[PDB]
């Protein structure tokens, strides 16, 4: 099975692309279930990367204010 | 007083500028007036970052919802 991207931008781009394929009404039942499993994994990667980024900004905000 | 240079509106550049202000603040060489100017720029920069993250998070949540929609059978009572 295909390796799963771990960076936000690639994961997001595959997720968008999986969604369109899902909505164009041409994926057989079985491919639709694969696309679903795949997209859950991709969305999880996107959210993990965003949580990391949120945390990094918070830490920077704290660091900015600390000297004041 | 206020830093009048245009404000980045993209996550990467705002984050990068934010890191440089933090570096400048935690060098202590900053007189008070410049610290406060650096702080306000800082808050504006962090706000761009937090806005873009919030939007990306919402975009991902919408995409998740769109993925699940075609797998919904017709509603029962």
């Amino acid at each position: 099975a295909r390796p799963l991207p771990q960076d936000f931008e690639t994961a997001l781009a595959e997720l968008e692309s999986l969604v369109s394929a899902m909505e164009n009404g041409t994926l057989p039942l079985e491919q639709s279930l694969s696309a679903y499993r795949r997209g859950v994994e991709l969305a999880r990667v996107c959210q993990d990367r965003l949580a990391q980024a949120e945390q990094q900004v918070k830490v920077l905000e704290g660091d900015l204010l600390r000297p004041l």
